């Protein structure tokens, strides 16, 4: 009475029968299909199987999610018209079609992501926030949305839509939090260190001026001011400044 | 004056000379490779490439690193002994021999993590926390500790070994922080929700009955309690709770 088949896969529809039987046939919601052993449809897909005195079988190849629905073999038995009816529930794996691309906001801003995934039955839809101090789902809905983001909710947000119809499915986005450098190290060869998102942009000075090479060696976090000890003009009150579209900050720095 | 290869790779070690010279040979802090055309040493890695009147040249094959070191090439000129040498610099890629394994201790205690890398040069060796917060590096050293540990701490940190001999290398610590368990959710069909390390192991209670099947649906952080609407002693007061190795706690739920 319910036959499930993947998409793509094959479905057989069975009827039983027996020798007070006299006509029978297969209908798909009045598309006759087949009339005894005579094809009706022109549905290349439908072939039969049997036709005994016992069983009355066809299979649909290639199932699609159209097909699904119920199945009539109606028969004359007795000289009474008899019915029996079969449903064909057609399954498709989870997927995954529309999600938020990255984003990139400021701290404090919001976001509201969405994912859309598409699946027989419709698939459960749950967000999971990629961080180690992470436990269980951020959201189990196909929405997910912030407001006062904090650098620790920045990273990797996956959506993952299941229904059992073989695997699941995930794609993820990219959550980046800007805010202003501030400084993780400066002391005195002679080096400091900022974090920022974007990355910060080192500059030194010694008393305002911005020190020209030939008249540093830099990172994406870290800036070294790198020359021979005990020269000339060999005075500390260094300042690095970091750099960034969000603002910008500084710390001095000593020799001896 | 100086040759640098890589581990495996050939080393060819060429001396110039003129028409002066009468002899010539090389040697290898007094083993002697070469004398004219004539091998003394039974090392087979060691061949001769040319003895012109113009250049004299050996090859070191498969190098190995006891190889490196000054390699001599002497000559008698005019009646003048001559020397000049070679110094052969062998490189290693970095590799990580010795790290830390895995571990899971209690949120406050303390880490003490140790990555040992080997390589030519000796390798930088840096831990760099895999984390959305994290920014630079943890530390610049062979050696990450970490006292009064938090939640936010936890995860995976990564050493890696650099000396610019072809790629660098990584190898990884997994650290586990436990905490005993706290209500995420708790509502009334019925669930609540818990976060913990190790993970929440879930028992309802009703007026103080355990509440055994036939007379739940659990997750590692979830837990339903599922039954038909508008029944026998459909009454509130269902207390969820949330065990551990550390610790536990609780919550109560109303139905209406
Ligand atoms: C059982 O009967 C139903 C209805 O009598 C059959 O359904 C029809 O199947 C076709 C193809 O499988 C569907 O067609 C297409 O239309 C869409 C636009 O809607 C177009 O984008 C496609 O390219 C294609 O042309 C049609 O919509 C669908 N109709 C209904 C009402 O579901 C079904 O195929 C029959 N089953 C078997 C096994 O023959
Ligand atoms: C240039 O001369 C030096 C020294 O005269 C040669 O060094 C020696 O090389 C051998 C093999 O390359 C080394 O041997 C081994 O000993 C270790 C234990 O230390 C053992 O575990 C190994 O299985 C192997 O038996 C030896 O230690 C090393 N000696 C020194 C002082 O470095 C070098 O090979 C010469 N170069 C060439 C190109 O012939
Ligand atoms: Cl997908
Ligand atoms: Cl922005
Ligand atoms: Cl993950
Ligand atoms: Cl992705
Ligand atoms: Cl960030
Ligand atoms: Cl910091
Ligand atoms: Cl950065
Ligand atoms: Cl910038
Ligand atoms: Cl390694
Ligand atoms: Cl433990
Ligand atoms: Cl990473
Ligand atoms: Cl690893
Ligand atoms: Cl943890
Ligand atoms: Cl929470
Ligand atoms: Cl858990
Ligand atoms: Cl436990």
């Amino acid at each position: 009475d319910n036959v499930t088949v993947r998409q793509g896969e094959s479905a057989t529809l069975r009827c039983t029968i027996d020798n007070r039987v006299t006509r029978v046939a297969w209908l798909n919601r009045s598309t006759i299909l087949y009339a005894g052993n005579d094809k009706w449809c022109l549905d290349p897909r439908v072939v039969l199987l049997s036709n005994t005195q016992t069983q009355y079988s066809i299979e649909i190849q290639n199932v699609d999610v159209y097909d699904e629905g119920p199945y009539t073999c109606s028969v004359q038995t007795d000289n009474h018209p008899k019915t029996s009816r079969v449903h064909l529930i057609v399954q498709v794996s989870p997927k995954i079609v529309e999600i938020s691309s990255d984003i990139s906001i400021n701290e404090g801003n919001n976001i509201s992501l969405t994912c859309i995934a598409t699946g027989r039955p419709e698939p459960t839809v749950t967000w999971r926030h990629i961080s180690p101090k992470a436990v269980g789902f951020v959201s189990e809905d196909e929405y997910l949305e912030i407001q006062g983001i904090t650098r620790e909710q920045s990273g990797d947000y996956e959506c993952s839509a299941s229904n059992d119809v073989a695997a699941p499915v995930v794609r993820r986005v990219k959550v980046t939090v800007n805010y202003p450098p501030y400084i993780s190290e400066a002391k005195g060869t002679l080096q400091c260190e900022a974090s920022a998102v974007p990355s910060a942009e080192f500059q030194w000075y010694k008393d305002d001026k911005r020190l020209i090479e030939g008249k540093v060696e830099n990172r994406p976090f870290l800036s070294k001011l790198i020359f021979f000890n005990v020269s000339e003009h060999d005075y500390g009150n260094y300042t690095c400044v970091a750099s960034n579209k969000l603002g910008h900050t500084n710390a001095s720095i000593m020799l001896f």
